[PDB]
């Protein structure tokens, strides 16, 4: 790919420290060293017997996403056998890393981040680009107070097993439609991440998604058996209708009726005026105040 | 470990390797004599190191040892000997269905109809155990000596079950998972329903000696699977068949799971129960391939 850096970032960054892990990789804070603006670098290294599907894919994702509730995408270095992604730094960290010390959002600030999340994933579903990892250690917030989605690894592997599970598909002519179907189309769409901002909202409310309590395991087993019903929020006479029928709506078991992210931007929750960053500089003075 | 039961010994202490089946097709597949007895056995070879990775091996002879049946190819033991596993299988003369109309040319409907309930039978069986073959066709039935329809070939089952084994040891937080996307985690997006078609496209293979759209390239034939307008392949010669036998093409051959009958169920039907049907039609063939 040409459009990869083939030199050491080091050249353009000063490294300043270790953020955290990600669906793979290493995240770190940097420096530009010329204008002094910070980025966050994601460092994937790159070993000899590995297949590169997953990071090639991660890179095709960002290159041609452009949006303004999407972590920006710089460009990667790639050096030493290491693939270095630059991205837009957010100084806040992730609204999980938020929460818990601050704990719980009020409805209007879980307003604003469900509209910026949502303005993101209209755009990513428009160029047929599903995220897949949607909740709120994935929804960044700057300095600023500005939401920001982050982190394709769940993204790029979906989409590299899907074309690895296609070139090695071998002779179909006896294999039944609906196995063709989810070879080429993986057995669902975009409206899987309306339904984890639902419960993004539940976590943003109550500081865990429904059952976080339960086994990972046993919880696919319930939301797969028939008697399965939607998660609500815990305390009704501390939400107003209008979040409870966000809820509702995005949290909608068939994919067959559950709204689009356009659609659900017209949902009086996040289509109402009074929504701002300024919100979540509220939020961001309850962390500064221990 | 790859299984409990492993000979940790070289078979051809015991075994004289005669020669390769399959011509790759079927992988390192090689009729092998026992050294004492004479008795021939298949064994199929697996190179392994260090690295390699085993779940998909594993999982293939739990498969075979575990599911006993009438209607399955016989599973003799493994061996493990200097990086190699070594399935012994019972050996058939005559190979699969494909290595046989090959030289002998199209079943008749009473043999397409024998095959079709054996198969069933085996179908049967696996489903009841919550296994999928997924990968049923006529190269993959085997027709040993006494005539006997055995299922083989559960490469594609097992690597099916390493694939979700390896989801739900990588599970991570799901919480924030969709149902449908659980339901594909869990249960892989289709069910045991998919071998009924295959099965009803093998019925046509064994008639035609292809199956439909063998002409097509296989990126388009499947895209056209999943056009709304896709209408089921068919026999070609209506005038050779009996209307029970496209009937019975019809039903395997429904693109709906939700309406395809199951294994149990299509035993019922007309074609593959009625009393005409015994092992001499199979012999009958293995007579034919004799000459
Ligand atoms: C079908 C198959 C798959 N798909 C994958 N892995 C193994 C087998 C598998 C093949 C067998 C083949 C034979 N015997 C014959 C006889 C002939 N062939 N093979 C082909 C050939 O080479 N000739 C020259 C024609 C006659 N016996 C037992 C087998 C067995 N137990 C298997 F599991
Ligand atoms: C103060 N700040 C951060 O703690 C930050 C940023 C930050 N920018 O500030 N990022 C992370 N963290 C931490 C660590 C972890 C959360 C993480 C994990 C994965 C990704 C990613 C990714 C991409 O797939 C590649 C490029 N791109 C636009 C993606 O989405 C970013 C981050
Ligand atoms: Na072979």
């Amino acid at each position: 790919d040409p459009d990869i850096f083939n030199r050491d970032p080091r050249d353009h960054y000063d490294l300043l420290q270790r953020l955290g892990g990600g669906t793979y990789g290493e995240v770190f804070k940097a420096r530009d060293k010329v204008s002094g603006d910070l980025v966050a670098l994601k460092m994937v290294k790159m070993e000899p017997d590995d297949d590169v599907s997953t990071l090639q894919k991660e890179i095709l994702i960002l290159k041609t996403c452009r949006h303004a509730n999407i972590v920006a995408y710089h460009g990667s270095y790639l050096w030493l056998q290491k693939l270095w992604i630059c991205m837009e730094f957010c100084g806040a960290g992730s609204l999980q890393d938020i929460y818990q010390v601050t704990g719980s959002l009020s409805e209007l600030q879980i307003s604003y981040v469900c509209r910026e999340v949502l303005q993101g994933l209209a755009y990513l579903h428009s160029q047929k680009k599903i995220h897949r990892d949607i909740k709120g250690a994935n929804i960044l917030i700057n300095d600023a107070g500005e939401v920001r989605l982050a982190d394709f690894g769940i993204s790029a592997q979906i989409g590299a097993e899907l074309a690895r599970r296609l070139e090695f598909i071998g002779t179909p002519y006896w294999m039944a439609p609906e196995v063709a179907a989810v070879a080429l189309k993986g057995g669902y769409n975009e409206l899987c991440d309306i339904w984890s901002l639902g419960i993004t909202a539940i976590e943003l409310a109550e500081l865990q998604p429904p059952l976080f309590d339960v086994h990972p395991l046993r919880v696919l087993f319930l939301m797969t058996k028939s008697g399965y019903q939607p998660p609500r929020l815990k305390e009704k006479g501390k939400w107003s209708a209008a979040f409870h029928n966000f809820i509702k709506v995005t949290l909608t078991k068939s994919p067959k009726k559950r709204p689009s992210a356009t659609k659900m931007l017209s949902h009086q929750l996040v289509s109402q005026p009074g929504l701002n960053r300024g919100l979540i500089l509220d939020l961001l003075d309850k962390l500064k105040n221990g």
